[PDB]
Formats: C-alpha cells, structure tokens, sequence
C-alpha cells in the first residue's frame, strides 16, 4: 500500500529504516520519502538531509517546491508537500545536526508548518527545546522562504545568492542547512556553508543534517 506519513507506517507496523511511499493528502499522487524509524521512537518523515556533499543544493524555487535529490542519501522532499501535511494536523520538527569531531546535538519544535505557496512557504516555529541551542538559529518570526530564484529574506541583499541554498533567510539568519558542503579539512571560517548558529557558531559547517517531522499526537 501507501501511507500519510512516516508515522502512520511505524504506527502500522513497519519499524525500519528506509524508503516509504507517501500519498499527498487529497489525491493519489504519490511521493517517495526516507522514514526513520530506529532512532528518537521512530515515525519520522526526513524533510531534508545532509551528509556527504552529493548534491546540489542551490536549486530553483521550482526545484525546493516539487523536491529534489534522492531519498537514499540527501535530498529535499518538497515544500507543497510538507505545506499541505504540516496544516493537516499539528507536527513537531526535529533537526537532528552531526559535527566532524563524533559530536551531535538537535533542535525540537513542539510546532512547525509551512504557509502556502500564496506567502513563499513562510516557516512558522514555536516551542524549542533540545540540546542545538537555547535561542532558536532560524529567525524568529519566521520568514519567507527564498530560494536563488525567490528573493523573500528581509536584507539589503539576496541572501540565497549570496550564502547558496534555499532557506527561511531574515537578513540572511543564524541558520542554512542548505548551504555549501565543506569536509572535514576545510569546514572551519566558511560562511556558505551548513550552519546552525547556536550549536557550532556561524564559521564553522557541519558533517551531517536532517530535518524530519512527525505528527504531535504521535
């Protein structure tokens, strides 16, 4: 069959790692998504990962709104999708950051949900605890999501031109998980880079990320 969401498929019974079939909510199209369902209880849907340089992240609002990638390693799933699930019911969302010295922290929201396309997928966020910070690194009141092509940021400048990658960018922000991968030998003093500003500071990118969401009520 198909499933809702990462969750409904641990809820049903598949308690493994790896790659489900999604349907969008009102219809039949259908979309492949990683489930991680060994770590943290299981049940989450990976909205974004990162972990070795693979793929390109400077794509076009098109791209970051239909997903990209591939679900076996990094990729974006879509802005339109987590739009329409995320103002289904209520979800929290975990962004889970690994550093190259073996260390790891994470971010949880007790509520995250996109708007519309109608007002640029802007990021709505509350209730952050976990151990990546105690100030939240994406701007607060969340912005409007720009993309290379989308020019939605609060700054006298294109903050995704300028930093690469699609994201909530204020006056470009504490946070990009999509920016430039950098390896261990060169990830220090980059500001294109793949940061979280309250774990590892603003120079320095990370080895690993991954946004994933999954339902409050789980």
């Amino acid at each position: 069959i198909s499933f809702r969401d990462c969750a409904e498929v641990f809820k049903s019974g598949h308690t493994t790692n790896g790659i489900y079939t999604l349907t969008f909510p009102n219809s039949t199209e259908e979309i492949k998504a990683y489930c991680d369902m060994e770590a943290g209880g299981g049940g989450w849907t990976i909205i974004q990962r990162r972990e070795d340089g693979s793929v390109d992240f400077q794509r076009t609002w098109k791209e970051y709104k239909v997903g990209f990638g591939n679900p076996s390693g990094e990729y974006w799933l879509g802005n339109e999708f987590v739009s329409q699930l995320t103002n289904q019911q209520r979800y929290v969302l975990k962004i889970h950051l690994k550093d190259w010295e073996g260390n790891e922290a994470y971010s949880l929201y007790e509520h995250f949900y996109l708007s519309s396309e109608e007002l640029n997928y802007r990021i709505h966020l509350k209730g952050l605890t976990g151990t990546a910070g105690k100030i939240s690194s994406i701007s607060q009141p969340g912005n409007d999501f720009s993309t290379k092509d989308g020019d939605n940021d609060k700054c006298i400048c294109k903050c995704s031109q300028m930093l690469t990658g699609g994201w909530w960018f204020d006056a470009c922000g504490p946070s990009n998980l999509n920016g430039m991968y950098y390896t261990a030998g060169q990830n220090t003093n980059k500001f294109n880079g793949i940061k979280w500003y309250y774990w590892k500071g603003s120079g320095y990118s990370l080895k690993a990320t991954t946004m994933m969401i999954r339902p409050a009520d789980f």
